[PDB]
């Protein structure tokens, strides 16, 4: 102000923060958030996972237990169990010393450190352009556009089926240029909750490589999408046979409800132990001018539960009670479209996985929907199946139904 | 590697990872580690503090206790109160709405927000140029280079008179072109130790006004350092009175002993609540792309303190504890070094405050320490103190002492 910031233009208001604001201004009993990014179980209220719970209680307990700094790369017992479980059948890149790990600020931290490297060491020199679907959670772009990469879109939601756009997908990457950057979401795609196929998904990694794409895969709902963790990171196992040089960005922030605490890991599986250690020391560099180390509150209880058998298995029994109260309210909400005979089909609501879905209703519809039943979610039809319980599901359907049938497009 | 990265070099090792590398593979049973960056008490342990221990279990018993998502701001209480805390003679500039602030991923995470924030809206309009102190924290001068800021220096340690190089720093703000951006310390220098006295702040501040620098403050030790909490930010409080407005780097690593939960806080001190929204807005666009929201466990602790009254109370006991111990180890190193009559003058030792000092010893004189006497510390001479004890401050005494009169 002495020195010109008066002069700066005041930002947009953030999307989901300008919903929440109309949601809490709303006077009606029967108001429903249907934006929130959360797990939420079936009151609505915030869900800690018994297992979580549990390893925070062992954690603080343990003699060696303090607050001191990590080492850069973060807590080794957790970067290390980060990696094992998302490579479960493929234990030898761990034992080969093949993975580059780093311990992150959660899922967005991974996705900059990971989009720092990249920019520096391959778009330089590249040119190469990142690819990310459409659509795709809004922080892909902009956070890829700061470090100064040009960002394409794929086509991803198919409109008028309400599915999967493998056809435009596929030819987006056969003409992208060589060695374009591809961002894949790994399994329970946000937003729409459409995933390709395991025979789409060979088709796909057999053109990526053809065109010798580099790889990025984003895994923010392992374990959380199908209560399975093998199965939700079978894409990634998969791409592992052919034996290409990629990055992971895994997040825990929903599989452990670990959200506000930023527990996260940026993975980059090299071909050699060689280049793992090149690409980590530089990925230190990064991370010690950005953030220095890692926060380790988190990062503890994970290393508590993947390094327990116990405690293992009793956070899967916490992933199949979220992921099937999730399963549980996409049926309730189908099932009652189809016995209101709502026009159109609605498969996919069930065919969909994880805690978002693109319905198909047009913006006139949510608007409908949001004046007439007080129901709060994005103009683009995205809700959030956690906001949906036993206590106004019939509610949400109701609406969808009257907004569908007074308002066709 | 299918993508050139074999072609990548990799990296040189961190200076002070290489040397606690050596400290560890060290079998001697006197070796002393005086590279420590975190505070250690009189048994050489981790500590952590009694009002952060109660404060923790107070934060997980609460019934709504939880690990949802923070405002991309962070925790409004902690941000809140972390202000508050360095303001306390200022209470306007809060309820004027002046103070943007953000939960940061610590102090370095708060200067790197600072910095992005800079360079984006200061530097490419202005074309300023950063000025860190000779010497200083090294990712200062890497995390701002990083972002596409050129980086200058101004003197701050007289090796000759073992002090604060105070005219030369005064000569170097003078003549800087107007409008530079000058990184300042609160209190406690890093890496040296001695800090400007208020005469030498009110001269320096009124060099930095003239030519209309922008100030950026760093306080990273705020009660550690001296174990009053008003007299650690007596220099941030006194710029406020200049009227301009200015950021402020805030850590809780060292003051809260919350090092790897990652605790701290930028802000930016608005002249008015207009640009204040503004800035703010610019820093949440920057946040949301680099670390989406602030983590919650080390801030929920912080804000527990900060507004009770009573645990408040008990943290400033465990700041005189922490403070108290680094003084007495600054004063039995001092006195022995006296009693030894070791050539030099070693008042620098008692004049420095905080966890680290710059010794004044030679490169020469430092690799006789190691090898003699099997203590660790930087080449340029600085030490922690915090490795320093009852066990160990004569042997440390007696090293200098012999590593002085041997190369002179």
């Amino acid at each position: 102000s002495d020195y010109g910031f008066a002069n700066i233009e005041e930002a947009k208001a953030d999307a989901i923060f300008k919903l929440n604001a109309q949601y809490h201004q709303d006077e009606d009993p029967k108001k429903v958030n249907m934006s929130v990014g959360a797990y939420r179980d079936d009151t609505g209220k915030p869900w800690i996972l018994p297992a979580v719970k549990k390893a925070s209680k062992i954690v603080e307990e343990q003699a060696s237990f303090n607050h001191e700094y990590l080492p850069i790369a973060g807590l080794p017992r957790f970067t290390k169990a980060a990696a094992e479980v998302l490579f479960r059948p493929n234990p030898h890149l761990l034992s080969e010393d093949r993975v580059a790990s780093m311990q992150s600020v959660s899922g967005t931290g991974a996705n900059f450190l990971a989009a720092s490297f990249i920019e520096t060491f391959y778009v330089k020199h590249t040119g190469a352009h990142v690819y990310i679907s459409n659509p795709t959670w809004p922080v892909h772009r902009t956070l890829w556009e700061k470090l100064g990469v040009t960002v394409e879109t794929y086509p991803y939601w198919d409109a008028k089926n309400r599915s999967f756009d493998y056809e435009g997908m596929l030819s987006t990457i056969k003409s992208a240029p060589e060695g374009s950057i591809f961002l894949l979401h790994a399994c329970a795609h946000n937003p729409t909750g459409i995933d390709p196929t395991r025979e789409q998904w060979l088709s796909i990694f057999e053109s990526l490589l053809s065109r010798k794409h580099l790889v990025v895969f984003d895994i923010a709902y392992q374990g959380f999408a199908s209560g399975d963790l093998n199965r939700d990171s079978w894409a990634l196992n998969e791409f592992v046979k052919y034996n290409k040089d990629f990055f992971v960005c895994q997040s825990f922030a929903k599989n452990m409800g670990l959200y506000g605490e930023r527990t996260g890991c940026m993975h980059y599986v090299a071909k050699d132990a060689s280049t793992k250690n090149k690409v980590l020391s530089q990925l230190c560099i990064v991370q010690r001018n950005t953030i220095s180390n890692p926060p380790a509150y988190g990062a503890r209880i994970a290393a508590e539960i993947l390094n327990s058998p116990q405690l293992f298995a009793e956070w899967e029994q916490d992933l199949k009670t979220m992921s099937s109260r999730i399963i549980e309210m996409r049926k309730r909400l189908r099932d009652s479209l189809v016995a209101l005979k709502t026009p159109g089909s609605w498969d996919h609501i069930t065919q969909q996985i994880g805690m978002f879905s693109f319905t198909g209703l047009t913006p006139a519809q949510v608007q409908f929907c949001q004046e007439r039943y007080h129901l709060y979610f994005s103009a683009n039809g995205r809700i959030s199946m956690a906001g949906l319980n036993n206590s106004n599901v019939e509610h949400v359907a109701q609406a969808f139904n009257h907004a569908v049938r007074e308002l066709p497009l």
